[PDB]
C-alpha cells in the first residue's frame, strides 16, 4: 500500500525523465536542422556572389558537412547512452515493484 | 525511528543534490546566451564596418555556430549524465526506505 | 501480472534494439552521402585545375581521414550500445526465470 | 562500539573528503577569475592601442569566451562527477551503519 | 526444458553478436588498407611530379603514418572493449546455464 | 591469520592512498616550476620587444590557457583517484568487520 | 563432469583472449618501430640535403618523438586496461571453479 | 588444499601483474627522461647558433614544457588507474582467500 505508493511516484518520475530525455533529442535536431540550414544559406550566398575561390567553398563545404556529420554523431552517442541507462533503472524500478508487489 | 532520521536525511540532501545540478543547468544556459549574444553583437559590428572580407565572416559565422553547438552538447551531455546517476542513486534509497 | 509485465519490459526493450539498429543504418546512409558529395567537390576542382596537385592530396587525404574517423566513431557507439543492451537483455532473462 | 567507532571515523573522514571538493571547485572559480580577468585586461590593452586588427580583435575576443565556456563545462563535469560519487560512497556508508551499528 | 530452450537461445544469439563483431573488425582492416593504400599512391604521384616540396612530402608522409597509427590503436581500443565486454557477457550465460539448467 | 591479512592489506591500502598524495603534490611543485620558466620567457620578449603587442597577447592567453588546462586535467585526475580509492577503504573496512 | 567441461571450455577460451592481446600489443610495438624507424630515416634524408631550415627540423623531429610518445601511451593505455579487465575476468572464472 | 593452490596461483600471478605494471611506469619515464633532454638539446643548439628567431625559441620552449606536462598527465592518470585496478583485485582475491580459506 505505502511500498505500493512510492514505487508509484518512482515509476512516474521514471517516465518524466524519459520523455524529458526525449524531449532534449528533438529539441537538438531543430536547433542542428536550423543552424546546418543557416550555414547553408552563408555558403551558397557566397557561391552566388562568387566571393570564395572555388576551392575555398569546397573546404568551406566539407567544413560543414563534416562538423555537421560530427554533431549527429555525439547526438547519437548522448542520447544511445541515455535511453540505455535509463532502461537499466526502468529494470531496477521493475525489479523493486514484483520484489515488493 | 533512528533509522528513519537517517534515511529521511538522506532524502534531503539527495533533493539538495538534485537543486543544485538544476541551479548549474540553468546557469550555463545563462551563460551561453549571454556569451553567444556578445558573439553575435560582434560580428554584428564587423558587418556593418565591413572589417572583414566576406569569405571571412562566413567562416566567424560557421564557427560560432559549431561553438554553440559543441556547448549544448556538453552541457547535455553533463545534465543527462548527471540526471541518471542521482536517478539510480534515488533507487537506492528508496530501496533501503521499502527495506526498512 | 508478473507475466505482463515482463512481456510488457521485453516488447519496450526490443523496441530500444530495434531503434538502435534504425539510427545504425541511417547513419551509414548519411555518411554516403555527405560522403559521396565531397568526393563530387573534389572530383570538380581536380576538374578545373581549381586546386594545386599539392592541395588536393591534402584535400582527398582529409576526406579519407574525416571519414575513417566517422567510422570508428559510429563502429564505437554501436558497439558499445549492442554490448550495453546486451546485458539488459540478460537482465531481462533473469528476471523471467526469476518467475 | 568499536564498529561505532570505525563506522564513526569512516563518517568523518568521508566528510573531510566532501569538503575538501568544496574547497577545490571554489579555488578553480577563484582561479578562472583571475585569469579570465587577465584575459580581458590583455585585450583591452589591444583595442585602446589599435594593436590588433578589427577582426583579430573580434577572433581574440570570440576565442576568449570559447575557452572560458569550455573552463566552465569542464570543471562543471568534474565537480558533478565528484560530488555523485561521493553521494553514492555515503550511501554504502549510511547502509553500513543500519546494518553494523 | 523452457529454461534450456531461453538458455540455448541466448547462447545463440551471443555466438551471433560476437561473430557479427569479427566481421566488423575485418571490414575496417579491409577499408583502412584501401584508403591507406590511396594516400600512398596520392603521395608517390606527389613525389614522381615533384608537386612538393623535400619538406611537404616529408610532412606529409609522417601526416600519414601517423593517421594509421591512429587508426589502428583506435580499432584496437574498440574491439578489445567489444571482446572484453562480450567476454563478460558470456560469463554471466555460463553462471546461468549451471544454474537455471 | 585472518587479522594479519586485513591489517596487511590496510598497510597497503594506505601507502597507495599516500603514493597518490605525493603525485599530486609532485605535479604542482612541476606545474609551478614550468609556469614560472614560461612567464619568465614572456617576461624577456616584452622587454625586448621581440614580440608585437599582438603576439604577446596571443603568447600570453595560450601559457594561462594551457596552465587552466593543466589544473583541470591534475583535479579530474586526484578527485577521480581519491574516490576510487575510497570506495577500497570502505570494501576494507567492510571485510574488518565482517571479522 | 558437465560443468567440469564447461568451466574448463572457458578457462582454455580465456587462454585465448590473453594471448591474443599479447599478440596485438606486440604487433602495434612492430608497427610503431618501423614507422618510427621511417620517420627518423625521412628526417635524416632532410638533414643530409639540408631541404629544410634548422628550426624547421627541429620542430619536426619533436614532432616525431611528441607522436612516438603519444602513440606509446596510447598502447600503454590499452593493454593496461585489456589486462586488467580479463585478469577481473579470470577472477569470476576463478570463484566459479572454487563454486563448483 | 587443491582450492589453497589455485588461490595461491592466482595471487602469485596478480602480483607478476602489479610489478609488470611497475616496470612500465619506470620505462616510460625513462623514455621521456631522454626524449625531453633530447628536444632540449635541439633547442639549446638553436639559442648557440641564434637560428631561431628570439621569439620561434620562445614558443618552441613553451611547447616543449607544454606536450612534457600533458605526457606526465597522462602517464600520472594511466598507472593511477591501473594501481587502482589491481587493488580493487586485490581484494577480490583476498575476499575469496579468506572466505575459502
Amino acid at each position: 500500500s505505502s511500498a505500493e505508493e512510492l514505487l508509484r511516484r518512482s515509476r512516474e518520475y521514471l517516465k518524466k525523465v524519459k520523455e524529458e530525455q526525449e524531449r532534449k533529442a528533438k529539441e537538438f535536431q531543430e536547433l542542428l536542422k536550423e543552424l546546418s540550414e543557416r550555414s547553408e544559406e552563408l555558403i551558397r550566398e557566397l557561391e552566388e556572389k562568387g566571393a570564395a575561390s572555388e576551392a575555398e567553398l569546397a573546404r568551406m563545404k566539407q567544413q560543414h558537412m563534416t562538423a555537421y556529420l560530427e554533431a549527429q554523431l555525439t547526438a547519437w552517442e548522448i542520447e544511445s547512452k541515455s535511453k540505455i541507462a535509463l532502461l537499466e533503472l526502468q529494470q531496477n524500478q521493475l525489479n523493486l515493484e514484483l520484489r515488493h508487489i
